[PDB]
């Protein structure tokens, strides 16, 4: 994906809930560096729901895809409020952001 354009999306739609460098702020959602590879719930010092905690899947280009299409389907109990994003052009774009971002 377009690193530039995932950026643009990120900013549009979850920068006011998410931080991705490391180090940086929990805000409404969690600091967000480190996530690739990672279990669901483990940014430190953030109180997940139990959903978000209990998923237990790994995070990656493909569960990110899945996930970011309809957050709630894919962890009902999520307190994350956020509609999805439609387009796989898109979610692609914004996931290679996320992979950049979170990774510096
Ligand atoms: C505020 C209104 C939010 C917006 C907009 C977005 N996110 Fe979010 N996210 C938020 C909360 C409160 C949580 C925790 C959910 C819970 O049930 O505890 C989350 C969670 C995520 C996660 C999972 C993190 C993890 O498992 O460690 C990811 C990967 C995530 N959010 C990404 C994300 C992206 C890419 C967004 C823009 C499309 C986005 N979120 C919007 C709050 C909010």
């Amino acid at each position: 994906g377009d690193v530039e354009k995932g950026k643009k999306i990120f900013v549009q739609k979850c920068a006011q809930c998410h931080t991705v460098e490391k180090g940086g702020k929990h805000k409404t959602g969690p600091n967000l560096h480190g996530l690739f590879g990672r279990k669901t719930g483990q940014a430190a010092g953030f109180e997940y729901t139990d959903a978000n905690k209990n998923k237990g899947i790994t995070w990656g280009e493909d569960t990110l895809m899945e996930y970011l299409e309809n957050p709630k389907k894919y962890i009902p109990g999520t307190k994350m409020i956020f509609a999805g994003i439609k387009k796989k052009g898109e979610r692609a774009d914004l996931i290679a952001y996320l992979k950049k971002a979170t990774n510096e």
